[PDB]
DNA sequence: AAGGGAAAATAAACAATACATAACAAAACATATAAAAACCA
């Protein structure tokens, strides 16, 4: 059922050496629009702010499963692993109290 | 339906007050006898 070790640790290397994925400005500001609400709510309910530096880290988490997918583009649904990696990562960083974000996040889910 | 958040509860240190009784005072209740005072005689 899984990938082999040896395969695995060989397409690390030749992921890493060959390709560069990029990304086009076609449909990419829907994230925009997202990280837009998603940095709002954490005013209201939370304590802790959402920056430009998450906004990074999630381009960088998508180009990372693109690199991972050997594409010579991000797709539009790498994004969507990328908001849920940094959901159950910020989210799950804070108190019980912030339990109405755990369902207000579950509309992008 | 969730949730904020103020009311309610708990605890602990400290201060302030009440309480049980000790010690006593004083008034009611009680008797005694020598001196005055009526009082028969």
């Amino acid at each position: 059922s899984p990938i082999p070790q040896e395969l695995l640790m060989k397409y690390i290397h030749y992921a890493r050496t060959k390709i560069y994925p990029k990304l086009h400005q076609m449909d990419m500001d829907k994230v925009s629009r997202v990280y837009a609400d998603l940095r709002r709510e954490s005013i209201s309910t939370g304590s802790f702010p959402i920056t430009v530096r998450h906004l990074e880290s999630i381009l960088r988490i998508a180009e990372s499963f693109a690199k991972m997918r050997l594409s010579e583009f991000v797709s539009s649904y790498d994004l969507d692993r990328a908001i849920k990696v940094v959901v159950d990562s910020f989210v799950d960083a804070q108190k019980v109290s912030v339990r109405r974000q755990l369902r207000r996040s579950f509309a992008i889910y």
